């Protein structure tokens, strides 16, 4: 008896709309390297609740004006998050994740039909790269980086870098049919990302569980994301774009920004 | 998994605070089937589906809800198929909320009324032992029975003007019965109500002008009815006479 992975109920009452879940650590996107213990909640688990919540509250979306600006911490103790959505205009709804009471998340949201839903030149965008890189090259060559360094790269198949760019070719681990059908972000997609991140600007040229992101729309519900192009948006600002393996992009990030000690 | 009997989830979002359940008619409150078949939604399962949805609503909880200018119009049909029953609940400018019970592409509303939290500085008691030495006939559950599935009745003491129902209520005290306020089968009690008090079908349609909710789980060891089908007034109290529920104006209709 679970509305989605992340919104175990529907709390609304006199006082608020809002949904209700306690998590312990163990559960999907809480999902880490042999148990628990204390830590940042997971970034795209902000915007997979977020969307979640919205979505109960009611076929495209965008959020606007994102922003982590007090980290949720889970793992230590059992923790009672709870998602609350409120009017702002007639078009357009607020949200705020929040706990204890302490606000963790909040962000604008609106329905919208896209008319014209955007596509990568997949093959063009590889033409171009001056390096193709294994998941391996790119740990060892973020090793040697001082600042940047991770863990796992298990989400990378290849990354085809250009002047400007990055294009990574995503093998997302493994999720049941059934739990992946209430996803649309994945639960490790940032596992990958951030490293090719990292490449990215390390290129050019530590989370606080702080974000900022200026643009989010979702093109389709369930979208299938076998790559990621990752640009800098015209205090690393990123553009993001995550599309099948046509091109046909399902989501796009814009000008967003993860915050660093 | 289930809030309470009579509402499993809540539904509400942007546009409506309410609650949904989906009801099959093999369920403890309609136990007592004469046939597998399509039946009446049981008049107090209205009752006590809204006070549910009113005390979830809130919640500081207060004791005692006024419940008035109840009526249900167009009755609930369970036991053909499966219905998703839906509570709504809409907010007034005088602190009151009203309720809708309501269900199906064309919404049907089934009953409606007004809710009010309220401290009751004096709940009301019965005199039962002078209740009992007025009456003109008292009978045994058997020659209640014999008069027309129903249990529940110990004794009837019945005077002019009134009948005193003596209860003998199961009273399973579970986490499913510390939910309810009116005890199940306590719903059927209602159907012989009529026929003791006066010495035609129900249509599944009511009135009812106010009820008042003393205390939550109130202990009903006795019913006494009376006149206020006609209209009835009907106060259900523990062993020592103290009221937990108070119905005035209650007038089921009939069908011919």
């Amino acid at each position: 008896d679970i509305l989605h992975p992340l919104l175990h109920k529907n709390t609304s009452d006199l006082y608020e709309l809002r949904y209700s879940s306690s998590f312990t650590g163990q559960e999907l996107f809480m999902a880490d390297h042999l148990g628990n213990g204390q830590r940042f909640f997971p970034l795209i688990a902000y915007l997979e609740m977020a969307r979640a919540a919205v979505k109960q509250a009611a076929s495209g979306i965008r959020m606007s004006h994102v922003a982590t600006d007090d980290p949720l911490l889970v793992g230590d103790d059992l923790v009672q998050v709870h998602v609350g959505i409120y009017p702002e205009d007639t078009g357009e709804l607020a949200y705020k994740i929040y706990s204890e009471s302490v606000v963790h998340s909040h962000g604008m949201v609106e329905f919208t039909s896209f008319v014209e839903v955007p596509t990568l030149d997949l093959p063009a965008l590889q033409a171009e790269s001056s390096e193709i890189l294994t998941a391996r090259q790119c740990y060892e060559l973020l090793k040697e980086r001082g600042m940047a360094d991770h863990s796992e790269f298990q989400g990378i198949d290849q990354v085809y870098r250009a002047p400007g760019h990055v294009l990574v070719k995503l093998s997302l681990p493994s999720i049941t049919m059934e739990t992946a059908e209430q996803l649309v972000f994945h639960p490790s997609l940032l596992e990958s990302l951030l490293p090719s991140t990292r490449y990215l600007i390390t290129e050019a040229t530590q989370l606080d569980g702080t974000f900022t992101l200026e643009e989010l729309e979702i093109y389709e519900n369930h979208p299938a994301v076998k790559y990621a192009l990752i640009r800098f948006s015209d205090t690393a600002t990123l553009d993001i774009e995550l599309c099948d393996e046509a091109g046909r992009i399902g989501i796009r990030m814009r000008g967003f920004s993860m915050g660093s000690e």
